[PDB]
């Protein structure tokens, strides 16, 4: 095809352009012509891309009117070719100044008045003085502005650490430095004839430093601003490790850095909502206090800088300028995000920065997609990782899945501290995390101006939905509320990539405005409607040939149909439906490319048998039919890593025809790469109780199993204790029915996680050596248990342990198992943080 | 259908010329060939957007012969630009080839030492406010305008006796707009030791720390940092500045009063020179020791005046009377021409100082102050019709969630806090009411505007300056007209580029009904009609050919309705009509209108039919009649922030007897962005006087009312009360009847301001409780008041409160309260700061 090479000389064109672009985009550009020439290829970039991949589709659908939308698209290339010519030509004075070819500013931080820190600092320092007798270092580890070098020059002058450390000296380090000035600034604290080492070499400056610093006691060095660990290495040199209880007190953003250089990194606090508002009141009214007019709208400013210091530093100098009257401070209120960026870009913009733009330019799009999520709301971790891989920012082809690359590049973020995390699994994964409000304000500013990577649509107080003009530019919209009002005015998005429904209240589509979002946005690639309930699946759902991501709610739909087969570029699958049985007819076994199929229902899979290929990206089938765990398709998928089953495990267990009483369980365990299986039952009116096939036909491989409502025997905890890669057990409602449980000797080699809700379960008997590697012990509404083993004090790896609605003899077990492991841990052994938790506090008094 | 492509076209060239023109403002290089470069660029930029602006009222109007020679001419126009861009790129290359690619100054400014006039008193008032104070480092910043004589006052300060003796060590230095912070820690330790060379390898830090060292070897120092621009630039240096509880000083002289509050929340705003002051400087200056001859007194006391007693231009003129001799006939030619020596002939000395401050306006900031040189010199300028005048020609650009009106005053505000426009009036809330810019800024505005920028044009009949031609007029951008405007107007002129035409003059000037349709016909592309100096007697047809009108004033004595064919004018925003008859009736389909914010008007306007569609820009409704007040007008009209009502209210307040509780007044009740609501009455024949609808129904975020001639009983002002966020509470003559006033326990929460006028008030009863935030409380001739209660004198907040020709026992209970005040604050009481102004002196006193 002619077309082919055309598209052919385009991408050519494109690897210059993309180059511009990334070249560009490794420093900061302050020159106006140079920001808008970046932006006027980044189009052009991407509508070249939206070009190709109209006719990379349509190619595909050629191969498997027609030549009336090939010629179209055809067209659209000759537009783009005559774009891309023109650039190289007007505007090739730009180019050269990018295809060829810095100031020391140490921060400045509040001397008196530092509020919130008092305990900060004397945790701190109760770190330096203590400890080995070694050089130490004590990272405050923090994000951009929290505070790390006001606390760290509130230490440095504390008049604790002036009297035990005799040496103390201040150097900042900084994103560039030079080994040479920083060995000869601090020698210059100590000599003032620093011209006596104009030819001496670093190697003989940092023995040098060794000699002044250790003419005394112990020495604290204040290392500032470190941003990699090969600074720490290459600067450690002048430290001498002379056995003075010497100590190397570090600030840094980065979280990798500070574990290299101590395990336990001191991470800094936020300020409290009373310590933002004192924080705010002292810098506006300075030694005066707030008048009462002003304290009401006050408080709301210095809630919404959500704790950081910076945030209220940088919104109290506008404060200061506005005035001091109500209707300001309202104003000001309800604008705290654009106070802080849009308005002050050379406080919060530059500072954030620093961090951005030492960004790979990979994690770069990663970040900035974090904005698209509500200001405050918590973003599920294994939601964002989906969205990124379907939006295309994970580029990998090593050994690893994409699972684990993009989970790394999130570990990244929040190693960076660009990304924070509250709440972490069982195993240590990152499950729930959440971005600060002046960085998710970055988010905002640099993706929607700076960037166009994504677009709020939003009607609020005088704004309104966006125009046609604005939506023929659009190449993302992410939307909070008013979806339904916003797709009655039939929008029209040529260039919209994907729609992003972040919304916490779900919704219901009306049927007339059920088809809309297919319609509006042709080239969807990620439809993240989970917040959104669709009762109809409309035909106009499957023309979304580029469609990579589709997450949904449904209260009425049964079935998949056949026509969302024709969607061949689907990676992840999404359906929370509220009925109980799925009958997915959609041909998935021809999604080469697809990774997860998540739902809640009975999700019955097609026949596998009739491309001759095998779902080689398949990782996740979450709640399909025991039926449907047959031989062939776990044959199509064998690299699953995450297996559910929901409804009648009566049949996953029965034996077959054959003699062999190996069941459907058999085919489970030829998935070499399982690591997470789940159980539901639903079936309590079957006259047939459960029994577990044994252990050696299990996945040996096993690493996390949960069970609800099977009704197995307890005695079949003893076959669960073989599995060798066992690690969390969770069991719910009654999944495990008896008054008894008498443990055998052994089992469970590695099992860290037991959690434990209602069951009929009485009495609990076992050994010392039954949980050798339990860590965490949960157990709810089990009203029915009259003590507690008290074996349970062997367990070297206990950390937590939660009870609720469990008996008091229960407690006084604990307390004894308590006072044992606390007996034993004062025999040398290193605490484990021992904790109990019984929810709620009023119970027992 | 390819002329739209080609609009695309010319749409990206114009985003690359406007860059070119953002980053060629940034720096003004002395590169003649750029700088006429960037005027041609612009000069095709503004004729580009104009071509453009044709082709987008074309293409809404359209979507027959005559559209389709209207839309032969536009691809004509810009057929025509497009070729005009090309030889831009064609000739203009290396121009375009010094922008994209990128690239002595710190002498301290000269102040005469002696013969210093009219700082006696201003460098008294600073000295015992440095003497005085607490005893921590308090800064004392002196802010004004550019060539106030900041610089001359402060080294008047820092030579005194009284500062020489009192301070152990007085140090000067001098911040610039840009300077190297290392620098200036090396200027200062220069003066202690002079080996400055040993410290090449000494870091910025122990450079201040240095600086600590060497201010703490002894008491007291005063520190004059000249010139200090930013919050930072403070912040960076005060490091250096010690804190050992000394009374220590720095005193701080820079334009920014923002940056002076940060320092000081009292900064000292240097004052004006006065007219005997004034020409004292300038005979000094130009006579030397000599005195002025007595034939050029008469002169030079004129041009004196001509100042506004400001020093910078004083030295100006004083130069070019030196040059242009002694003589009486040039002096009086120079008096008439003062704004050409300023700025046209002298860019030496003069233009330079104000050009700092200008470029550094941020790029949206510089189009908003040159616009304020439109109007005349020394005249008021209201903040509300600059406000909505900077939001029509587009000068405002925003998206957040703030209104455009708060986001251009803040424009407003930032203007005012770098001393670049004075304020003279300001609200009862402190909100800027009326400004004025200095005489010097104007000259300089109107230099920049017309001479290099082509903001706008003023159209004069001088001595050689009388109407522009053809030629001129076609080059004209904005047109800012005085007087004789029906002279101008009756050449008809032929002006189409202009974009604006102000009408300036303060006197309202009746326009001859044969040359009323002339502005219209003279400039279709008229964007800005700011004529309410001008009374028309009729409308005319080309008036509603203007579909680019935004901003439309206008008087009229004649028109009583607005007729429909106003409404295919679907751009404006604001709509004034000050019209002196009874009731104006707007036939006009202003709810088509979808960017309309404001319709203000004196008459009891008549709203049209509203038959979905919501107008969320409308902010204010102006006086309104009562019948119109439905709740289908306020569903149409959420954003609503001030509301009027004029005439007949009784229609209002009336209780809808049928059954319901639909009362006009309750859906008022319904506008939640309610702020200020206003009410007057024309019936007084009511057979009894209008009650008040319970406080639940008003709007409960009011917090401002406002009544006239509504003859409400004293008793129902209780109810007033009940209302939480009012403020302000304004009332005229007949707005309530009766002779006694009492008032119960609480309400009035957030009461700060009462206007009382010429009530029958004659007995007053209050407490305590009603007053907790009062502030204002003015009695403007309600002389038939006895006396004030007592417990007016224990409300803290009070601030002022005025009467003239009041009763005698008005006067000894002022007087008694006053004396009882003073006794109470020299036993120990805190001083609120309260007084009584009497005016004239002859009576009491
Ligand atoms: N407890 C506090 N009280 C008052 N101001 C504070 C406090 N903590 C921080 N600040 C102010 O907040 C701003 C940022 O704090 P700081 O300089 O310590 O940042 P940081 O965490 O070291 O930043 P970076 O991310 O660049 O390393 C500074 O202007 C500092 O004065
Ligand atoms: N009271 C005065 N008597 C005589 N000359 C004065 C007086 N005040 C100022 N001047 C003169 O006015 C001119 C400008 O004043 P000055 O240099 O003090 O300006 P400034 O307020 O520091 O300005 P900038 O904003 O540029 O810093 C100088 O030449 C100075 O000598």
């Amino acid at each position: 095809l002619g077309i082919q090479g055309e598209v052919e000389n385009l991408l050519t064109d494109l690897n210059y352009f993309n180059a511009f672009l990334k070249e560009a985009a490794k420093s900061r550009r302050e020159n106006e012509v140079l920001k808008e020439l970046v932006k006027k290829i980044r189009k052009v970039v991407n509508d070249a891309e939206d070009s190709i991949d109209k006719f990379v589709v349509e190619a595909k659908r050629h191969d498997d009117t027609h030549v009336a939308r090939a010629k179209g698209v055809a067209d659209e290339i000759k537009s783009i070719r005559e774009r891309v010519k023109e650039i190289r030509d007007n505007d090739a004075y730009g180019l050269q100044a990018i295809t060829l070819d810095e100031e020391r500013k140490a921060p400045v931080v509040e001397e008196d008045d530092v509020v919130g820190f008092d305990d900060e600092a004397k945790t701190v320092i109760d770190r330096l003085i203590g400890g080995s007798d070694y050089v130490e270092v004590v990272p405050v580890v923090g994000m951009p502005g929290l505070g790390k070098t006001t606390l760290a020059y509130k230490i440095y002058k504390d008049p604790k650490v002036e009297y035990e450390f005799f040496t103390r000296v201040w150097v900042y380090v900084s994103q560039t430095f030079k080994r040479r000035e920083i060995f000869l600034n601090i020698i210059s604290k100590f000599t003032r004839n620093t011209k006596q080492y104009d030819d001496t070499p670093e190697d003989d400056l940092a023995n040098e430093v060794k000699e002044l610093l250790g003419k005394g006691g112990k020495y604290l060095i204040v290392l500032d601003d470190v941003w990699t660990m090969e600074a720490w290495d290459r600067i450690k040199i002048a430290f001498p490790n002379n056995g003075k209880r010497n100590r190397v007190l570090m600030t840094t953003r980065q979280s990798n850095v500070a574990k290299r250089c101590n395990d336990k990194p001191h991470d800094l606090k936020f300020l409290t909502k009373d310590e933002s508002w004192e924080l705010l009141e002292k810098k506006v009214f300075h030694k005066e206090k707030c008048p009462p007019e002003l304290e009401l709208p006050g408080i709301s400013i210095a809630e919404k800088c959500m704790g950081l210091p910076l945030a209220i530093v940088v919104i109290a100098g506008a404060l200061i300028g506005k005035g001091k009257t109500t209707r300001e401070w309202e104003l000001v209120a309800a604008s705290v995000g654009e106070h802080l960026i849009n308005r002050d870009p050379e406080n919060c913009k530059k500072l954030v920065q620093m961090s951005y733009d030492r960004l790979p330019y990979d994690l770069k799009a990663c970040f900035l997609y974090c904005g698209a999520f509500p200001g405050g709301s918590q973003i599920p971790a294994k939601k964002l990782i989906r969205l990124w891989i379907a939006e295309g920012f994970i580029q990998y082809q090593g050994p690893l899945a994409l699972e684990d690359v993009a989970e790394d590049h999130l570990n990244d973020l929040v190693n960076r501290n660009l990304v924070m995390v509250t709440q972490r699994s069982c195993s240590g994964q990152i499950k729930t995390c959440r971005v600060h409000d002046m960085l998710h304000e970055f988010c905002r500013h640099e993706a929607m101006m700076e960037e166009n990577l994504f677009q709020e649509i939003k009607q609020g107080q005088e704004r309104s939905f966006p125009g046609k003009q604005e939506l023929a530019t659009y190449r993302r919209l992410c939307i909070q509320s008013l979806i339904p009002e916003f797709l009655s005015m039939k929008p029209s998005g040529e260039h919209v990539r994907s729609f992003l429904c972040v919304g916490s209240k779900k919704i219901d589509m009306p049927p007339n405005e059920i088809p809309s979002i297919p319609k509006a946005f042709p080239l969807l690639r990620v439809l993240d409607a989970e917040s959104i309930k669709f009762s109809r699946f409309s035909r106009e759902f499957f023309k979304l040939f580029h469609l990579r991501y589709i997450a949904l709610s449904t209260d009425k739909i049964k079935t998949i149909p056949a026509d969302f087969g024709n969607l061949w570029n689907i990676q992840t699958l999404i359906v929370e439906t509220q009925q109980a049985t799925l009958d997915i007819k959609a041909d998935i076994w021809n999604m080469t490319r697809l990774r997860h199929v998540c739902t809640n229902a009975s999700a019955t899979l097609p026949s596998t048998k009739r491309d001759n290929l095998v779902n080689r990206c398949l990782q996740t089938l979450s709640t399909i039919a025991p039926e449907c765990c047959t031989a062939e398709v776990f044959t199509r998928t064998p690299n699953l890593k995450k297996l559910g089953v929901r409804g009648k495990i009566d049949a996953l267990l029965e034996s077959s025809k054959d003699g062999s009483g190996s069941g459907l369980f058999s085919n489970i365990g030829k998935l070499g790469c399982l690591e997470y299986l789940k159980l539901v039952n639903d079936t309590r009116l079957s006259s047939k109780p459960l029994h577990l096939p044994p252990a050696y036909i299990f996945p040996q491989k096993l690493k996390k199993l949960s069970l609800v409502d099977t009704w197995f025997e307890w005695k079949d905890m003893s076959i669960l204790g073989l599995l060798p890669e066992l690690e969390v057990l969770k069991l719910k409602e009654n999944a495990f029915k008896g008054q008894s449980w008498e443990q055998e000797d052994g089992g469970f080699p590695r099992l860290q996680v037991l959690w434990i809700e209602r069951t009929d379960l009485t009495s609990w008997k076992a050994s010392s050596g039954n949980f050798p590697r339990l860590k965490h012990l949960a157990l709810i509404s089990c009203d029915k248990l009259e003590e507690l083993p008290a074996e349970l004090a062997d367990v070297k790896n206990l950390q937590l342990i939660e009870l609720q609605s469990s008996s008091e003899s229960a407690a006084r077990s604990a307390r004894a198992i308590l006072k044992r492991n606390q007996e034993k841990e004062q025999d040398g052994d290193k605490g484990t943080g021992f904790k109990l938790s019984i929810f709620p506090h009023d119970l027992g008094l």
